[PDB]
């Protein structure tokens, strides 16, 4: 796989998402030099899902390839760090209009909040 995952806080080890499911996630993304280019983790309130965690369906290509594959190995509660090679993120061109330089390897802390 072209990502690397380190478990930072262990999940419940029972509830894992399948390719069907909708996952609810908090995240922070940093570029190589350390600058966080995006987070949804909030210092005003979490409360109550204000603001709301990210939601998408796993395994169906709604998100970048690194996220899609890594979410399938996480259990509910798990906070993990993910280093994703450019090939499994925004690749050669990157996404300039969204702060992603060309050929950036990207590091994300991700936390699985809930699965339905
Ligand atoms: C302001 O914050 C943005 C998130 C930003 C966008 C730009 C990137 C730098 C970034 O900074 O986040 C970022 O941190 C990032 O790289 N992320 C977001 C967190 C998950 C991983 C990654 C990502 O894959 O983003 C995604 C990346 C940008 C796009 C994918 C790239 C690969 C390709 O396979 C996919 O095609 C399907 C599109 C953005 C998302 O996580 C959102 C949730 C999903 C989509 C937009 C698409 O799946 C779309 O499909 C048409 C949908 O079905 C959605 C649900 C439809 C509804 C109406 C739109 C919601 C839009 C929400 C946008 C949000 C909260």
């Amino acid at each position: 796989p072209k990502y690397t995952k380190s478990v930072l806080k262990k999940g419940d080890k029972t509830n894992f998402p399948k390719k069907g499911d909708v996952v609810h996630c908090w995240y922070t993304g940093t570029l190589q030099d350390g600058t966080v280019f995006d987070t949804n983790i909030q210092t005003s309130a979490k409360k109550k899902k204000n603001a709301k965690p990210l939601s998408f369906k796993v395994g169906v290509g709604k998100v970048i390839r690194g996220w899609d594959e890594a979410l399938l190995t996480m259990s509910k509660g798990e906070k993990a760090r993910l280093e994703i090679e450019p090939e499994w993120a925004y690749g050669k061109k990157g996404q300039p209009d969204a702060k992603i330089p060309p050929n950036a390897k990207l590091t994300f802390e991700v936390e699985l909040v809930d699965i339905d």
